[PDB]
């Protein structure tokens, strides 16, 4: 019994962890029928990110409490090399689980973001772009670039991408120091790199064909806003 109990109490904790890890990943982003806007999607998804991030922490709080119930079960010292060995083994399952949970949603972006899937299906656009006429160049709210300034489709998708790495913090580590993060380990995993690198490739595809799409109008139309009235007078007579 006593042994059979300690075995199960431990096993029970691991299965519950696995179940908790599956339950929190769900679908990082959801898309609402028709298009809205870059800032409007940022506003919409902020409410869902806040709810999704908390559900991970709550699940993380349970998992952390379930680890203590394995010590109370087994009745073994934290100092002894055995329980340390396992204490690392448990965190790795949470690491791998986090890796998969982060990947699943990054793949859910990859389906919505990659042009060859959205084309084959009758799936609508998703972001909005405003276009204002500028004398010194063509002005877009998203600028159609990385920028690193104001608000851009990349800088928003950058802030989105981040929100899944931010999931590392909510767990706050299962061993050694209390203030530790997992963000380092999640970014060494090869599986996630590939998923992250696939998203960026798809972002550089659209930009080039959008640079060809915009160019069409630019050809005859940029030139006239650059030229002055006096130059127009000089050209005439």
């Amino acid at each position: 019994d006593q042994l059979f109990e300690t075995v199960n109490k431990m096993k029970d904790s691991l299965q519950k962890i696995h179940k908790s890890l599956a339950n929190f990943n769900v679908k990082i982003i959801e898309r609402k029928n028709r298009p809205m806007s870059p800032d409007d999607y940022d506003q919409f998804l902020k409410a869902i990110f806040s709810n999704k991030l908390t559900i991970v922490k709550d699940n993380g709080n349970q998992i952390q409490k379930l680890v203590k119930e394995v010590l109370d079960a087994v009745k073994a010292d934290k100092k002894q090399n055995s329980w340390k060995n396992y204490n690392d083994y448990v965190n790795v399952i949470v690491i791998e689980g986090i890796s998969t949970a982060i990947q699943t949603a990054l793949l859910h972006l990859n389906e919505q973001i990659n042009p060859v899937f959205i084309k084959r299906n009758d799936i609508s656009p998703l972001f909005d772009i405003r276009l204002e006429l500028g004398q010194s160049g063509i002005q877009f709210d998203p600028e159609i670039g990385e920028s690193s300034n104001q608000l851009t489709v990349r800088n928003t998708i950058r802030n989105w991408i981040n929100d899944f790495f931010n999931i590392a913090g909510t767990i706050q580590r299962l061993d050694t120091t209390m203030p530790g993060d997992f963000l380092q380990e999640i970014r060494s995993f090869f599986e996630i790199k590939q998923c992250l690198a696939m998203i960026t490739q798809n972002l550089e595809w659209i930009e080039n064909e959008c640079n060809q799409f915009r160019a069409r109008f630019d050809t005859y139309s940029y030139l006239w806003t650059e030229d002055e009235q006096i130059s127009f007078n000089r050209f005439l007579d």
